[PDB]
């Protein structure tokens, strides 16, 4: 029963197994979605900082933090949309990230996941095009309920 739904509300409240946080690769969660994630999920933030220090966080390479089998959300999928926090999000980086998103969902047998609009909206990437790429990527997931929070 896989299904893609586009919704409004507080991403952090989504009642799912995995949340996507939109991040950069330099180890800063200072604004926007990432700031909300830093405040809500401090252990993910520290793990993310260490993964960045190691060079593990790169374009097309989601950094997943596991909060444990009894947690909800269990996973934080730290999705890079840009290198430095001052740079804009870039469409190529969202495209490569969405491919890896599918990879990590499958690897981890995640059955429900919620995403922000991946750098779209409010002066960022064009939402119609981002929405289209999300649809292309994430309607080819069998059995996964995907919730996308609109700009
Ligand atoms: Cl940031
Ligand atoms: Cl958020
Ligand atoms: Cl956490």
């Amino acid at each position: 029963g896989g299904m893609l739904r586009f919704v409004r509300g507080n991403l952090l409240e989504a009642p799912v197994e995995a949340l996507v946080n939109t991040v950069n690769t330099v180890g800063v969660m200072g604004k926007g979605v990432a700031l909300q994630f830093k405040r809500a999920f401090p252990d993910n933030y520290q793990a993310y900082v260490k993964a960045c220090e190691r060079g593990q966080v790169q374009i097309g390479r989601i950094f997943v933090y596991d909060r444990g089998p009894l947690a909800q959300p269990r996973y934080i999928f730290n999705f890079p949309t840009k290198k430095h926090w001052r740079h804009p999000s870039r469409m190529e980086y969202v495209e490569e990230g969405l491919k890896d998103l599918v990879c990590r969902i499958q690897e981890l047998r995640v059955r429900s996941i919620a995403l922000p609009p991946l750098g779209a909206g409010n002066g960022g990437l064009p939402w119609p095009e981002v929405k289209q790429r999300i649809q292309e990527a994430l309607e080819a997931l069998e059995g996964v309920e995907v919730w996308v929070y609109e700009p």
